[PDB]
């Protein structure tokens, strides 16, 4: 079943401005209510897709946003203009998070520019579909882990110096961690690592008053998709879930708002499943 | 195990909130509504106290009209009504026994008569009778527990279906005990496991009609259910075993329900939101 | 099309009427005295999964008391396979939706076998509906009474007789984990069983009694043509990654594992035997 | 918490089993084999001690020839070879470092060369380095922990694929910590979560080739990994926290692996067997 136009992109991270149709990253009807007023946020991969929607929604809730991303300057710039439109501060932090030192630098830079750090959203990811395990090279395996899970370790480790009672960490996992994906074996393994990391870290930081939770999206129309899958696969993206459609990035943002604010003060170690109705024994 | 609350007990269940010390915090003063549920017509079973009270009030702050079903706690229901009506929305009180199938049908009929329609159903009524082991659960207790905890959810929802359309929503209150078990509430836990599966199954049934079905699994929350079911000693240490080392307050549950009841969760169905102080449940 | 299109106008179904006959026994299954001299009570042990379990348990040396509703022909056949193994077999017909009969099958099991070591709660009925609005109160209560209340009553009666080293196994279902839109009440009963297994495990762990469950996926049994329509029956089990329904004999080793001392460090768990459906297990 | 074992600790990791008091029990003398692995050749990583030794021996009793890959615990490996061959099967020892990709490939090649074929792969190697928090986990430790705990499972399995056919089987040792989390083993836990997802995805990838892929999730088992990774008092209380109030013995894990390795589990793929002393994990 065809859900989107057939399309593919040469390189990854994907570029949102090349997508047809453009992901819906903002809900026009969304009304902010100061849920994150004055909070300082760092978001990895906040330039496009889900991260773009989360940055914009956080801004509408009064948060100042530092956005880390690889090199998609056009996308990062567009996200920044939407964020600043809400009258909050926005800081752009380009660079390769597969490098430990850079993971430390983005936290240091966030604190320098915003004054402090309250909420960290680990959201960066890359994915390289392959027809079977025999087609996953050592080079691809390690690249996939270094960006998808090691960056979450290093960035969070560096943020711990700055987080205090009342602060929050949110990790973007994926439905593939729960359900498996035969063409994304290494990627699913990194998302499964993120789930266990979220559980373990929540127990580690609970007595420090820092909450740790995750969001597990299903198929969401974002740049990650046409940049990883073939056209035919892209054209059918989202037809498999019970709502029979891919999710739009704005549909993920309120889950992050919920987890980031005092609204979830009694929530830690959990996962919010936003996936069109796929039952995962959640 | 350690003290979290004052030793207290109520000799009748459903419990009366006005008799609690400290009174549960059912409202967050800092909560700012933003029309998330503007003009929506809601039916909440057990919306007179505890979590249901906090949900009724938060929904009112979001602009929803609220029909509250409850057994017989008029004092608690009238108090809840005062807070709902403070928000300028309509509140309808529906007392009566939801262990009676006909009464489950009547509350839906009455909600539609008074509010004009029904958009969001929150199944939330429950009773619990702790026992030291299975051998202390009579057939009478087993049946009573299931009739109110899960059969009412079936009967009320069933009646609600002819009134729900595309964009409507159902939320079911389950419990952490469905996921983690509780050796002293074996029948009760079984009812909560039934709700979890009911939620999963009904979500798949209604997805093509555009009706979402989700749940909330609370951990230990300070509500009338606690002193009315547990003994004084266990009450005094309630919530001490969870990683945050305190029971939750009812106002801490309301936002999960708001999320699930509004367009904010448009891509969410068949799911459970665990609000339990940090207990990992492989969620 | 996985199976021949068929339907039975009565439930519980009769295995002897099915085409093909489910494979309830594995020719190569070799016993190794895993349950030698153990006294077992299995509810719904006359056919389908229950019959496979009775036979495998007999091959492991256990004496089997089989409770079933009224399928004398199916119960008699199961009894012949059990007795072929040189162990004792007791047939206990009757309706387990009645509390007193649940107590009676336990008493009768202890009378005939001398004691009770392993209880397998496995009885079930299912009535598919196109929606919730087609489930009567009669169907709802009957489904719960047999599917979960019998599990409470039989198990409760068994507690006087179980000691350190004894075991309880509850048959749940994949539907408790994944949901089933056509079986909403049945699914709720199976979710009840999962929580019941979890809670009871923690209640009995200090008494040395283990409690675990099995969650089968689509299994070719008399429950299938007796409940589902003929074109659903013909497509049965095509929805799982193994693209076939399971045979009852494929369920039996999971029960052997959970019943014997091979699972001495396992309580409160579920073994998922479902053709590869991932359930976040 | 309370004392379950003697206070003890070992200088290096991987640990040495012959140093432990009491010696783990790796065999159940009452366990009788019944040819459940008739004519099969197995490769077990980490099969020299702890759970891996218990599995090696049980597999031998079921009729399997066993190739055991391990790091450098020659004493433990040789003792294990002795137990295996005593059951009337062949045993091949494959020492070396599985954090190296090429070595992962070589152990598979050597197994086929010496045994003739490969039918069952059991990925079971691990290392763990407890730390009081995330700030105490260096990049060096993070990468080392991943390279051996999960990348080795990728490389060994990948190399094994050209040798596996319909009816063959993969089993991956995960851990309760992927489900419950562990605050002193944040990196280890993450490798275990990766194993759970690897198992799920790989089961779906190989199901049409007729190869099943499942996992075992142990709870606290008395093995050389414990005294070599934890401090003395921690070791002394090992297992006190699960409902059975004791750690498991390695022989208590073997039958789960036998179940998954044999045609007894022909209708099982993509699953986990939780052998943990009663910890509820929403399984
Ligand atoms: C993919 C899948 O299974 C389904 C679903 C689950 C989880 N994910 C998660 O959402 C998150 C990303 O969201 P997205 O889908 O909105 O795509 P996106 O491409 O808009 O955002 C991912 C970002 O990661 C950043 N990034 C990648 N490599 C980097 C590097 N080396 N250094 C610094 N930054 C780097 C990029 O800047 C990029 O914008 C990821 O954690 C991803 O796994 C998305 C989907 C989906 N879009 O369908
Ligand atoms: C018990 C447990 O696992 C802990 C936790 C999880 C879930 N629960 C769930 O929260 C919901 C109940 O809320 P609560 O804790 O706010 O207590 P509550 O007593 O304030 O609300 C329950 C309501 O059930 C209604 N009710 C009971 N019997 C009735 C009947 N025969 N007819 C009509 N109405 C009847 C009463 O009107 C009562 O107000 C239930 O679904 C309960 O299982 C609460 C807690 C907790 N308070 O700690
Ligand atoms: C059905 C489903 O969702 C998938 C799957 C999961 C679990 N189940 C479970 O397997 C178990 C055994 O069923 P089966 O499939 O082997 O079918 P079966 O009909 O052979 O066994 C069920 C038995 O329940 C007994 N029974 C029914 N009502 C009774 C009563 N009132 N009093 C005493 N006994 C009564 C009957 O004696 C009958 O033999 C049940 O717990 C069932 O829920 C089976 C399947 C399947 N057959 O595909
Ligand atoms: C720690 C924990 O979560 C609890 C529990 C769950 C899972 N684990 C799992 O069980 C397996 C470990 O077995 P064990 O507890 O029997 O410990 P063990 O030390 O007896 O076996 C682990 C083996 O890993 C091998 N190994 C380590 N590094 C290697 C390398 N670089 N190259 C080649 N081989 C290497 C060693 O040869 C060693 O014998 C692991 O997969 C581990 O994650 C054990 C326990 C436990 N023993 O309590
Ligand atoms: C053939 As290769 C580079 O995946 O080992
Ligand atoms: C610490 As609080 C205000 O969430 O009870
Ligand atoms: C009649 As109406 C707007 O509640 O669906
Ligand atoms: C002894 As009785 C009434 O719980 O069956
Ligand atoms: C403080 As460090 C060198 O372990 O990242
Ligand atoms: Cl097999
Ligand atoms: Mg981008
Ligand atoms: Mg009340
Ligand atoms: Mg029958
Ligand atoms: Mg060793």
């Amino acid at each position: 079943f065809v859900t989107m136009p057939a399309q593919h992109q040469n390189k990854q991270p994907g570029i949102e401005s090349l997508m047809n149709p453009l992901p819906q990253f903002e809900d026009p009807n969304y009304k902010g209510s100061e849920k994150l007023k004055g909070k300082n946020v760092l978001i990895t991969g906040g330039d496009s897709g889900i991260g773009r929607a989360v940055s914009i929604a956080f801004a509408k809730e009064g948060a100042n946003i530092a956005i880390a991303y690889l090199d998609e300057e056009g996308d990062a710039n567009e996200t920044k203009q939407y964020v600043e439109k809400e009258g909050v501060k926005c800081v752009l932090l380009p660079g390769d998070l597969s490098d430990e030192q850079h993971c430390k630098d983005i936290v240091q830079e966030t604190v320098r520019q915003l004054g402090s750090l309250n909420i960290l959203v680990n959201n960066v990811a890359q994915q390289y579909p392959q027809q079977g395990l025999e087609y996953i090279t050592a080079e691809q395996l390690e690249k996939t882990f270094r960006i998808n899970i090691f960056s979450y370790f290093h960035v969070t480790k560096a943020a711990l110096s700055h987080l205090k009672q009342g602060d929050v960490i949110i990790n973007t996992a994926s439905i593939v961690a729960y359900e498996g994906n035969e063409t994304l074996i290494d990627y699913s393994a990194t998302k499964g690592a993120i789930v266990a990391f979220t559980r373990s870290l929540s127990q580690s930081l609970v007595q420090k008053g820092i909450r740790v939770n995750g969001v597990a999206p299903g198929p969401i129309w974002t740049p990650l998709i046409p940049s990883s899958f073939d056209e035919k696969k892209v054209s059918q993206f989202g037809s498999n879930v019970p709502m029979q459609r891919p999710g739009q990035p704005y549909e993920l943002a309120p889950a992050y708002v919920y987890l980031a604010s005092s609204d979830s003060s009694y929530v830690t170690g959990q996962m919010i499943h936003v996936n069109g109705g796929v039952i995962v024994n959640g």
